[PDB]
C-alpha cells in the first residue's frame, strides 16, 4: 500500500491561530499560483502554476485568503497571488 502518511498534518498550528479557521473545512476551490513567492509576511510559498486550494476565504482577518499546497501547507496567500479556479467542476449541474 501507500505508506506515506503518519498524519494528516495538524501540526500547522501557526496557520490555524493566524487566519482563525477553528473549524477546518474541505477545499472551497483550486487557485492557481499567480505567481511564484517563497512564502513572506507569513504566506504561502508557491510557484507559478503550481496550483494551490482555497480553503477559507470567509471571514479573513488579513484581507489575505487561506490556500493550501499539495503537501499541506496553509501559508495564508495574499489574494492577488493567485487566481482561484471559477465554478468548481460543475457548479451548474443540470445532470450534463
Amino acid at each position: 500500500e501507500k505508506k506515506e502518511q503518519k498524519e494528516k498534518e495538524k501540526k500547522e498550528q501557526e496557520i490555524k491561530k493566524k487566519f482563525k479557521l477553528t473549524g477546518p473545512i474541505q477545499v472551497i476551490h483550486l487557485a492557481k499560483a499567480c505567481c511564484d513567492v517563497k512564502g513572506g509576511k507569513n504566506e504561502l510559498s508557491f510557484k507559478q502554476g503550481e496550483q494551490i486550494e482555497i480553503i477559507r476565504i470567509t471571514d479573513n482577518p488579513e484581507g489575505k485568503w487561506l490556500g493550501r499546497t499539495a503537501r499541506g501547507s496553509y501559508g495564508y496567500i495574499k489574494t492577488t497571488a493567485v487566481e482561484i479556479d471559477y465554478d468548481s467542476l460543475k457548479l451548474k449541474k443540470d445532470l450534463e
